[PDB]
C-alpha cells in the first residue's frame, strides 16, 4: 500500500502541476494547490527518510541510482521558494513528476552507437564549416554561423523542408548547391539506416541471451 | 451463398453511401437510394435474427464480439430517421460499412506498448506544460494553451515542418529554443525506434509460437 | 554477343531519347537521331523474329511474359508515326527503354498485402466521404470532392505538411478537426508499420525456404 | 603513444580549422593558428615517412588504402599555399580531418544494391524526361529541364513538400498530374522498402557467418 500511496500522489500532484499552469485556476484555487504542494513534499521527505533506514544500512540507498534520483529531486523541491534563483529551483520542482518512472516498474525497463555517433559528429562539423563558408554571406539565417549551419544541416537530415525551404531557394544564388546537399543527404541517410540495422541485431541478440539465461 | 449475398449488399450499399454524398445525384435519384437503404436495413435485420437462432442458444450470438458489433451497427441504423439527434444517428449509420470487416475473413486477421506509451504520454505532458510557459505568450497559436502545446509537440514528433514552420520562427524571439526541441526530438525519436524494435521481436516470436502449435 | 549487342543499343537509344527531349539538339541533329531510331526498331524486329523461331516452336515465345512484353513494346514502336493518335503511340515508344529490364538479369530479380490493402482502401473511403461532408464547403480545394478528399487524406498519411498545411488552417474554422485527423494518422500509421512487419517476415521466411531448396 | 599523439593533433587541428572560419578570431590570432598549421603538417610528413619505412618494405605502405589516403591528404596540404588553384588546394587541406577515420579504429568498421540502384536510376530517367515534356513549359523551375526534373523527382521520393509544394500547385494547371506522381511515389517507395528488406537480411546473414568463423 506504501508504493501505491506514493504512485497515487505522484499522479495527483502531476495533474495539479498542469492546473498550476492555468492563470485562471491560479486566481481562485491558487492557495489550495499551494498547500497541497507543501503537504506532498513533506510526505515525500518522510518517505525518503524511511527508505533510507530500510534500504539496509543507510549506505545502500545512496548506492541505488533510482533512490538517489528521488533524493535529489525532493531535495531541490525542499529548497525554499525564495533563493538566489527562486525561479529555476521553483521550475525544477516539476522534475519530481519523473518520480513516476522510478516508483513504477516497466517504465524503467524501457529507459553501441558511440562509434557511428562520433563519425557522424565529425561529418556534421566538416560540412558545417564548409556550408558556412559557402552560403553564410548570402544566407546568414541558415549558414551565417557555424552553429546556424549545424542546426540547418540537422534539419536537412530530418529531411524537413530541405528542398522547398532550403535547397531550392539557395539554388537561386548557387545552382550547384545541389551537389553539396544531395551527397550530404545520401551519406547521412545511409549511416542512419545502417545504425538502425545494427541496433536491432543487438536487440535480437539480447533476446537470445535472455533465453540462455 | 448467404454470406456472399451479405458481402455483396455491403459493397453495394457501400458504393451507394458514396453517391449519397453528391448533392447532384441526390436531386435526381434521391429516393432510389433512399428506398434501397430501407431494403438493405430490413434484409440485415432478418439476417441478424436468423444468426441469433442459429448461433446456438441465442446467448452465444451475444458472446461473439463480431456479432454484437453487427447487432449494434444495425440497431443504430434501425433508429428512426427523426429523433433527438436525427443527424448523429443518421450519420452513424455509415458505420454499417464496417460490417465488411466482420463478414469477410482476413480483414479481421490484420486488425505490449502500454508501458512505453505511458512513459511517452508523461513526457509529452511535461514538455507540454514547459512549452506553454516558455512560448505561449509570444506564440499563442502553437503554445498558447496546454492542449495547443500538445498538438504542436505531436507535430514536431511527426517531424512535419518542425524547423521551417515552428522552430526557426520561434528562434527569432528565443534563440535558445533549439535547446528545447532538439533534445525533445531525440528522446521522442529514440523511443519510437525502440518501440518498433520491440513490436517486431514480438512479431517474429509469434511466428515461432505458431510453428510450435 | 547477341544479347550484349542488344543491351548496348537499348542504352544507346535510351540516351538518345533523352537528347530528343532537348528542343535545341532537335534543330541541329533532329534527323540524325530520327534515322537511328528507325534503324534500331528494325534491328529489334529482326531480333524478335529470330527469337520467335529459336524459342522452340514459335508458341513458347508467346508463353514467356518477358518476350511478349518485348513483342508488344516493339509493335507499338512499329505503328507508323502518323495514326489516329500519332502522339500517344509516338510517346509510348519510350516504353522500349523498359527492354533494359527484360534483356538484363538481376533487374527482373528485384521486380500478401491485398487483405490489408483492402481494409485500408475501405478506411480511406469512409474518412474520404466523412471529410467531404465535414470540410468540403469551407475547404473546397482539399475536401471539396470525394476525390479531392482522397488525395488530401493520402497526403496526410505521407505526413507531408499535414499540420502546418492542412490541419492548422482547418482548425481556424473547426477547432475539433484535430479529433478527426490525429486518430486517422494513428490508424493509418499503425497499419503501415504492421504491413512492413509482415512483408519482412515473409522475406526472411523465403530466405529459409531458399536454403531448403 | 605515437598513435595517441597523432590522434590528439588531429582533434587539435580539427578544432583550429573551425576557429579559422571565424573572421573575428582571424584578426587577432590569425598567425597563431597559421603557424600551428605549418607545424602539424610537418609532424605529419615525418609521421608518414616513418610509417613508410616501418610498414615493411616501403611497398606495403603503398598497398594499404588507409595509408595511401593519409599520404594523398598530407600531400595536398604540402602543396604551397600559392598555386594555380591556391584556393581549392587550400580548402582541400581540411580533408586531413578525415585522418581521424584512419587513425582511430571502429570508425573504419562502420564505413548488393547496384541492381536495384540501376533499375531506380532507369526509372528516374524515364519519369524525368516524361515530366519535362509534361510540365516544363508551365513549371520551368521544377520541370524546366531534364536535370531540374531529376532534382524535383528526387524531392518527391524524399516525400518533402511533394503535395503542398509541388503536386497541389501543378494540379491547378493539370488536374491529372496526380496520376503521374501517385504511381511514381508508390513505385519509388515500394522499391526503397524492399531495398531495406534486403540490406538487413544480408546484415543478419553476416552475423551468422561471423559466428561460423
Amino acid at each position: 500500500r506504501f508504493t501505491s500511496a506514493i504512485i497515487v500522489l505522484i499522479v495527483i500532484n502531476a495533474i495539479v502541476v498542469g492546473m498550476e499552469t492555468y492563470p485562471g485556476i491560479y486566481q481562485p484555487y491558487q492557495d489550495w494547490f499551494y498547500l497541497i504542494d507543501r503537504m506532498i513534499l513533506w510526505v515525500f521527505t518522510a518517505e525518503i527518510i524511511l527508505k533510507l533506514v530500510a534500504t539496509r544500512p543507510r549506505y545502500h540507498f545512496f548506492k541505488d541510482s533510482w533512490n538517489v534520483f528521488d533524493f535529489l529531486i525532493v531535495a531541490s523541491g525542499h529548497l525554499f521558494v525564495g533563493a538566489q534563483f527562486v525561479t529555476v529551483l521553483r521550475v525544477l520542482r516539476v522534475l519530481r513528476l519523473l518520480r513516476a518512472v522510478t516508483v513504477i516498474p516497466s517504465l524503467r525497463r524501457l529507459v553501441s552507437l558511440g562509434n557511428i555517433m562520433l563519425l557522424m559528429g565529425l561529418i556534421f562539423y566538416i560540412f558545417g564549416v564548409m556550408g558556412t563558408f559557402l552560403f553564410r554571406d548570402v544566407a546568414p539565417e541558415y549558414f551565417g554561423s557555424l552553429h546556424l549551419s549545424l542546426i540547418t544541416l540537422f534539419q536537412v537530415v530530418t529531411l524537413e523542408s530541405w528542398a522547398s525551404g532550403i535547397m531550392r531557394p539557395i539554388m537561386a544564388e548557387v545552382f550547384w548547391s545541389w551537389i553539396y546537399f544531395v551527397a550530404f543527404i545520401l551519406v547521412g541517410t545511409f549511416v542512419i539506416f545502417n545504425l538502425f540495422v545494427g541496433v536491432i541485431v543487438s536487440n535480437v541478440e539480447r533476446a537470445e541471451t535472455e533465453d540462455a539465461e
